[PDB]
């Protein structure tokens, strides 16, 4: 089947707007695809970090995503550096990308004005994540908007690679999630959910504990009309919060609508409270029971065990082309 | 006893210089310390290679490190990329570096005045031969003039890490070379001998053959004075050929000078073409049998291993400290 590759970002703490934007149509497409989810903990170690933390939301996301249902036998999930030849590609890469290309990388705004004191790492590793889709052979890598560009270097070097050594990397291409389910956030209509947002309420996380789910969509943003009904601009919180219980309830926005008819948005929010704390439960069960269970590790261990196979054959044939070793 | 490192740069040529400048200490040296001789060749992928070219490079570089007497089982020759924790803690390290650290570094001039058509290993090969080093808790990195400016910055990263992380890498310092002598061209006595020269007549390299050495030193320049004496400055030429004769003779100066009494240069110089010729015929043949034997493999194997062996444990720290993987 075809290859998708998905780099994770340790962080222990995923909204139900990565949740409902992409992770779950993985849960399914995981039969479907051949797909490795890298939990990329070489990537997080550009920025500083606390020892601790690291090791422990490294846990916290393998965790999680066996939790949400993705299936160890079915799909590859590893943590990024118990593959070696993640860093050993890296380097080659790092060769045949010109310095110019990583700086004009739309994001190394990160130089601070003149800040100066940025780890290297900071500004090189694009040839890191050009590494990690490059060594499965993926075909698709589901990313944002935001990405794009990066996905648009890897293309470039693949295809840069490809020709002065001949065809051995294929030229992915980046996918994005199926659209409509745009979730904004809670406390702001437009912005986007995000982990990063300095609001604690604009987003809720899969473990975040019934009470304050409740809390939260409680204050969740509304008009003064005081009716249900779709309207992308005018009535944007309505909208977020529709989208939302429509995607998790499984009943059409239409349906929703009518339904509430002639109903205020206090009892929405408190039916919209319900059906988000009634899909996250199951969820934090398991993730409990994988957090403590010792067959992560086993899962993780078979993980890299899977990937590794795969690198090992590629890093090698690239020696063999750009004439490393013997 | 001491540790010392040693990059050797992949080029299969090596002139009568390095030989007496470094290399033919090294024999000796490789007794009284623990010696790594590290072919780096994921250095030599910085910039454009042939595949054949290096790899066969590789081959020269270690067939002539044990020819001219390097002994496997005292010191260890390995391949730099067959040790993957050089790879990896290279990673590491540009992860605490600053930009601006590897951007002063006093040779990234090769920038050319707005090039940009340059690699990034080019900028970032700092913290690769930092790792080179520093993962074999190393005392003494036998460099040249020119090289100290970068045991600076691995001294450096090494600090940081050990402040930030806890007691683990050993600070290297830079010894100098022995010598006390220093080998000029052929062609330009005020010149350094050198590979690098424009001008092959300039140097004699360790698998010139007889017809070769000869020719090279027939045009060896000398002055008009007729006389074989030693003077620095006003006779550099036969200054020179009396140091590079002396040295592999085992003959003073004041006794060749007085040898040559009322003789002028062409026989002097016939005369130095066979010594030369004599000292490095048993090197080219036992080059040769290493060469054509399968053993050289098999040193070159038990080298890694033995290497891999300190790096691992090395990696396997560093992560530790860093809070990556598990
Ligand atoms: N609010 C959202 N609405 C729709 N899709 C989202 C949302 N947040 C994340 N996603 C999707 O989930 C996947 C991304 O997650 P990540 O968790 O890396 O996203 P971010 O939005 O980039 O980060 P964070 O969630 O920490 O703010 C992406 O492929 C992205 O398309
Ligand atoms: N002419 C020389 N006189 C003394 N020592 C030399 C000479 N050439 C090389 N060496 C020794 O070899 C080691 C150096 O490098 P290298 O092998 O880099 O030198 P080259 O042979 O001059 O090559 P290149 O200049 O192309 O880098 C030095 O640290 C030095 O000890």
């Amino acid at each position: 089947m075809k290859t998708i590759f998905s780099g994770i970002q340790p962080s222990g703490v995923i909204t139900i707007g990565n949740y409902i934007g992409a992770l779950r149509q993985f849960v399914e497409l995981q039969h479907e695809y051949n797909c490795y989810f890298c939990i990329v903990d070489q990537h997080a170690i550009t920025v500083w970090q606390d020892p601790h933390e690291l090791r422990q939301n490294i846990r916290r996301l393998a965790a999680l995503y066996l939790a949400v249902g993705i299936d160890p036998t079915q799909a590859t999930l590893f943590i990024q550096s118990e593959v070696p030849a993640h860093a050993q590609a890296a380097w080659m890469l790092q060769c045949i990308v010109y310095i110019g290309e990583l700086e004009r990388m739309t994001q190394f705004k990160e130089k601070s004005a003149g800040k100066e004191a940025v780890s290297a790492g900071l500004l090189t590793y694009p040839p890191l994540m050009a590494a990690d889709i490059l060594l499965y052979n993926t075909d698709i890598v589901p990313v944002g908007e935001d990405q794009k560009q990066h996905i648009e270097l890897t293309r470039d070097l693949a295809e840069r690679f490809n020709k002065r050594y001949g065809e051995l990397f294929t030229i992915p291409e980046a996918r994005i999630p199926k659209v409509g389910a745009r979730i904004m956030s809670l406390v702001d209509p437009t912005k986007k959910m995000s982990k990063s947002d300095p609001n604690p309420k604009a987003y809720i996380t899969l473990l975040d504990d019934a009470k304050t789910i409740e809390k939260k969509i409680k204050s969740a943003v509304t008009d003064s009309e005081g009716t249900i009904r779709y309207d992308k601009e005018a009535k944007p919180g309505i909208s977020n919060l529709l989208n939302i219980y429509s995607t998790l309830s499984g009943q059409s926005i239409e349906e929703l609508e009518r339904q509430y008819e002639g109903k205020g948005y206090g009892v929405f929010k408190a039916d919209l409270a319900q059906v988000v704390i009634e899909t996250l439960r199951p969820i934090q069960e398991r993730y409990h029971h994988w957090m403590e269970s010792e067959e992560l590790d086993r899962v993780l261990d078979e993980g890299a065990e899977k990937a590794n196979r795969v690198a090992s054959e590629m890093v090698r044939k690239m020696e063999q082309a750009m004439g490393l070793g013997r």
